[PDB]
């Protein structure tokens, strides 16, 4: 089955664009990445950086995750991110999202060997 590392890439990485280019970005990406297959996922964040730069966060500032776990890491630098939030008109299977561009530090949970991101915790 898909590994947690692979799932992170699928759900969160978009190295192909520098930023969201239109209001439809979230709608398009949430669908293409299979995030809306079973239900509309309510919130999601895409990171517009190289995968290596995001993997490197696992060796950056150790911080407690929102749930209290201690395997979270905060990036030293801000990153280009897109926030996707379900709109009032969203109705499965026609999931609808608002796209918001931001530049923020990211917080991820890391696991394994190699030690890589497996969960997106927050943007600060």
């Amino acid at each position: 089955k898909e590994t947690a590392a692979a799932k992170f890439e699928r759900q969160h990485m978009d190295s192909s664009t520098s930023a969201a280019s239109s209001s439809n970005y979230c709608n398009q990406m949430m669908k293409s990445r299979n995030l809306t297959k079973d239900r509309c996922k309510p919130v999601n964040t895409f990171v517009h950086e190289s995968l290596a730069d995001v993997q490197a966060v696992c060796s950056q500032k150790n911080v407690a995750c929102k749930n209290g776990q201690t395997n979270c890491y905060q990036s030293y630098s801000t990153m280009s991110i897109t926030d996707c939030r379900e709109t009032g008109s969203s109705k499965y299977p026609n999931c609808a999202y608002k796209t918001t561009q931001a530049n923020k530090h990211i917080i991820v949970a890391c696991e394994g060997n190699p030690y890589v991101p497996v969960h997106f915790d927050a943007s600060v």
